[PDB]
This record gives structure tokens, C-alpha cells and sequence, in this order.
């Protein structure tokens, strides 16, 4: 209570749907605005007390945003994108071919470097336009549509202060610093052993424990299902390993 020792936002907020879901970026490279729209879904609800519960659009984050965001399916930056939701705000949009909400995302699954049916992701695609307008039999307008954020924040570099924010506030998006063997990745704790630096990557992070007294953080990768463990990756917590607690974004939904 004055943190337990393992936390899942999934069993803290039951109504909330979206805490649950794994999504798939696709051949693109919008992990930058999936960890942080999935964590916007997931604060919407928990802000509302799941009065309001929707998908938040990957699909107008990535298309939308801009140079401000970095450069689309060519990688982007959380900070920015969080501080996009302040400023312009996001509509609702679901999963690939979903018809679920405002801007259903663009761009089709693919295996993430694992085995599957559908087609293996090649590489960062084109960036979809920019179109603010919503699908035909969605209501609402895509100005009506907008989700705001009330603030976006850094969170320290600080495993007590990560672990507070979600606490009180929900799931988080992060990043850190991916090394050949997280591709490999199927179960239990994940740590570096062996492989080189693959550059960054951003996540959605939604809690903590621990397995056999390591701690981990519970977080949600954007490959889809059939990736990692059902899309969901657990890896040492306390270490800032791989930079896991260095680059931690959020912030509250603005009321409205
Ligand atoms: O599956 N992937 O390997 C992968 C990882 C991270 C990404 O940003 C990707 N983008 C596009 C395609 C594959 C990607």
C-alpha cells in the first residue's frame, strides 16, 4: 500500500479494456506512438472511472504530429508525443481493419521476428497523411473527437518515483536500449546477456513484481500477440537496465 510488492494496472482498473491489449505498429516504426497512446487509452478510462473508454488513435499521433514527433514510421520521440496530446489532443481509432473508433490505424499487422501467418514485417514503411476527418458511420467529429491532455511530464530516473506514477496515476510509456537477445524474447524475466545495441525502443509499462526475488516491470511491447509473452515482456526493475527507467513519459487527461 505504501507500494506492494508487485503492481498490475490490469487487476487495479477491471473496467478498463484497453490495459489488457497488445497492438501491432506494423512495418513502421511508431513504437514512440504506440506506448504512448496506449497509455493515454489506458489513463482515459482510469481518469473517468471507465465512463470513458476508448482507443486512442496511433493513427493520428503518428500521421499528425509532425516534425515535432520526429519523422513517422521512422521513429519518433515520447516527450514530444505526450506534449503533442496537451497542445492538439487525440481522437479515438481502433486496430488494423477494426472500423473502431475515429482513425483506426493504417498500416497491417506482421510477425515481429517470430512465426506466424501473416505476412514477416519488412521495413519502416511510408507515413500514412494526416487526414482529421473520421471514418463514415463514426458520429462524431474529429474535432469533437479530440482527447486532451491536462500535462505531460519527464518521471526521474527513479525506480520508487516510476513506480508511484503508476500507482496513482496508471501506465506509462518508456524506452530503452534494445540488444540482439529481447528479439529472442518468449518468458520470465528479461535480461541482457548477449548480443549487440539495436538502437531504442518505446514501450508501454503497467506494473511490477517479483520472479524468484528479481523484480521486474510488467510492460506491453507493439508486435503483436504472438510476440514475447501474448505481446507483454517482463525485464529487471531497480537497475536501469538498458535504460529502462531513464526515458519514462506521462500525463493526466484533461477533463472536459
Ligand atoms: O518487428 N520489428 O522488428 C520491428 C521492431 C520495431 C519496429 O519499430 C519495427 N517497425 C517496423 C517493422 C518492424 C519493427
Amino acid at each position: 500500500l505504501k507500494l506492494p510488492a508487485s503492481f498490475d494496472a490490469r487487476e487495479q482498473w477491471p473496467q478498463c479494456p484497453t490495459i489488457k491489449e497488445i497492438r501491432d505498429q506494423g512495418s513502421c516504426g511508431s513504437c514512440w506512438a504506440f506506448g504512448a497512446v496506449e497509455a493515454i487509452s489506458d489513463r482515459i478510462c482510469i481518469h473517468t472511472n471507465a465512463h470513458v473508454s476508448v482507443e486512442v488513435s496511433a493513427e493520428d499521433l503518428l500521421t499528425c504530429c509532425g516534425s515535432m514527433c520526429g519523422d513517422g514510421c521512422n521513429g519518433g520521440y515520447p516527450a514530444e508525443a505526450w506534449n503533442f496530446w496537451t497542445r492538439k489532443g487525440l481522437v479515438s481509432g481502433g486496430l488494423y481493419e477494426s472500423h473502431v473508433g475515429c482513425r483506426p490505424y493504417s498500416i497491417p499487422p506482421c510477425e515481429h521476428h517470430v512465426n506466424g501467418s501473416r505476412p514477416p514485417c519488412t521495413g519502416e514503411g511510408d507515413t500514412p497523411k494526416c487526414s482529421k476527418i473520421c471514418e463514415p458511420g463514426y458520429s462524431p467529429t474529429y474535432k469533437q473527437d479530440k482527447h486532451y491532455g491536462y500535462n505531460s511530464y519527464s518521471v526521474s530516473n527513479s525506480e520508487k518515483d516510476i513506480m508511484a506514477e503508476i500507482y496513482k496515476n496508471g501506465p506509462v510509456e518508456g524506452a530503452f536500449s534494445v540488444y540482439s537477445d529481447f528479439l529472442l524474447y518468449k518468458s520470465g524475466v528479461y535480461q541482457h546477456v548477449t548480443g549487440e545495441m539495436m538502437g531504442g525502443h518505446a514501450i508501454r509499462i503497467l506494473g511490477w513484481g517479483v520472479e524468484n526475488g528479481t523484480p521486474y516491470w510488467l510492460v506491453a511491447n507493439s508486435w503483436n500477440t504472438d510476440w514475447g509473452d501474448n505481446g507483454f515482456f517482463k525485464i529487471l526493475r531497480g537497475q536501469d537496465h538498458c535504460g529502462i527507467e531513464s526515458e519514462v513519459v506521462a500525463g493526466i487527461p484533461r477533463t472536459d
